[PDB]
């Protein structure tokens, strides 16, 4: 189970991310071409490792790509609320002065509300209610 | 191209993360069951989406999981340095009060160094500079 062009796959990841600084590249564009890299590499490497998969259905291979990419997306969205729960658990009083949370909480709620909108997974603002 | 038990896949993710606070669970453990979640869900969802792949049989499907998991790990390692370079670029003065970076910088270098150690990818702390 070795990857097809693993050394070259690692470079493509760096470039996708490096293009945020080297070019003005939307966070959302990079997310998409990272999933393309990962999904593509999974199909490349499976063709290499399975004679039987190579034998099959270029239809199957485009579907594997589409599925793997969809999974990555849905995985990241699934991680957002538990993450907020973790963050909110760390900054909620007594861990922070409740007067201090009056200021801090809305800052983080706002920060994560940006992520909620970029990832199109809106989450209740009640997590931060206290 | 729908996922197999999408609502239930979202839950396995949360539990993997929620176990960071409860159980005081190892970071290496949580990251691993995350790649197993994703790798497993890719195989599950392709059984659902493609008729022939459901027909392909066990030899191929376990290889897919192995490959998918491997691709995820290598993707993370290739992304860590370019990611640090992005984070550092974003929070380095003037972007932040340089007195504020004095407090903030060492927190995130340590934060990222936790990840460096788990994945056996050390990166110079020089990236956080002045
Ligand atoms: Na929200
Ligand atoms: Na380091």
């Amino acid at each position: 189970s070795s990857l097809e062009g693993g050394s070259e796959f690692s470079e493509r990841i760096g470039n996708s991310l490096s293009s945020f600084l080297s070019e003005s590249a939307s966070l959302e564009v990079i997310g998409n071409e990272l999933a393309d890299n990962i999904a593509n590499e999974i199909v490349s490497s499976l063709q290499k490792d399975s004679a039987s998969f190579l034998q099959s259905g270029f239809d199957v291979k485009t579907q594997l790509k589409a599925t793997a990419k969809k999974v990555l997306v849905e995985a990241l969205k699934a991680a957002l609320e538990p993450t907020e729960k973790i963050v909110a658990s760390t900054i909620k009083p007594p861990r922070v002065s409740e007067d201090a949370y009056f200021l801090l909480g809305p800052v983080v709620k706002t920060l994560f509300n940006k992520v909620e909108d970029v990832l199109h997974k809106p989450i209740p603002d009640t997590i931060w209610e206290y």
